């Protein structure tokens, strides 16, 4: 198994979207750059933020495509392809409406799964990159699916969403180091407290 060494998370920019659930990609990867002291800084070239430093011994990219969510292959793409990134040094930290809050999984290959950023992405690089799920609960009707992913969500089922994303952070260790297989039993064996 390839070490992964890009990870990538998706979302809207500016602040009125900043903590929106359809952000969760964005929370778990800015957690991640400020955990190792990874710098994102802009990088228009390639429509998006971007940094790149050691996490535990490896160098590792880390990307917030700037294109808006529907848009992300914009950036996720000719970056990747500039760098000579395989999809399987991939992972694409995203929200997932098919998980609850609280529940976080590590997932290897398979379509987009209505999602609109990775739609915009497996087109172009194929699909077997590795996905980290956050879920953001589904509201229950697809009438309502857009002003959820859009919105902001209360407290408990925000603790529950970070709470997912320190575990996930934690084993990013393993997948830095190539062991996708350990880190996905740790990851998706994860229940909240």
């Amino acid at each position: 198994m390839s070490n992964i060494s890009l990870i990538v998370g998706l979302g809207n920019p500016g602040s009125e979207y900043a903590q929106t659930r359809h952000n969760a990609g964005f929370w778990f990867v800015e957690q991640l750059a400020d955990k190792y002291g990874i710098t994102l800084k802009n990088d228009p070239k390639f429509h998006g933020i971007s940094g790149r430093g050691n996490i535990e011994g490896h160098d590792v990219r880390l990307l917030l495509p700037m294109t808006y969510m529907n848009r992300s292959g914009q950036s996720v793409v000719p970056f990747s392809k500039f760098y000579q990134i395989a999809p399987e040094a991939i992972l694409i930290a995203h929200d997932e409406l098919d998980m609850n809050p609280g529940v976080i999984r590590l997932k290897t290959g398979g379509g987009h799964g209505g999602h609109n950023g990775l739609r915009d992405i497996v087109p172009h690089i194929g699909p077997n990159f590795h996905r980290l799920r956050i879920g953001i609960g589904h509201p229950g009707s697809k009438e309502r699916v857009s002003g959820h992913v859009l919105g902001k969500a209360p407290s408990n089922e925000q603790s529950l969403m970070d709470g997912a994303i320190d575990h996930a952070l934690s084993k990013v260790k393993l997948l830095v180091q190539g062991q996708v297989p350990q880190a996905m039993n740790q990851i998706n064996a994860y229940k909240p407290a």
